[PDB]
């Protein structure tokens, strides 16, 4: 039935990018900055409108997104 997930390092800390975090390897985060581990653009991804030609973030479109669409898991490149 569910196939969550306690959470892990997936996504980077949010202390230490900012140099608040004193835990290292000791974190529950991932201390790497990466495209793919990273979370995508908040805004992006909840309104769905970023001017930035410059973001830090991933933007994806809510055009694939959905599982209807033949933009599923594998389905998708
Ligand atoms: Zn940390
Ligand atoms: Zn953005």
């Amino acid at each position: 039935g569910s196939s969550g997930s306690s959470g892990e390092k997936t996504v980077v800390c949010k202390h230490w990018l900012r140099g608040l975090c004193k835990k290292g390897d000791q974190c529950e985060f991932l201390h790497e900055y990466d495209m793919t581990k990273m979370p995508e653009c908040y805004f992006y991804s909840k309104f769905g409108e970023c001017s930035n030609k410059e973001c830090p973030f991933l933007h994806i479109d809510p055009e694939s997104k959905i599982k209807d669409c033949p933009w599923s898991g594998p389905s998708s490149g």
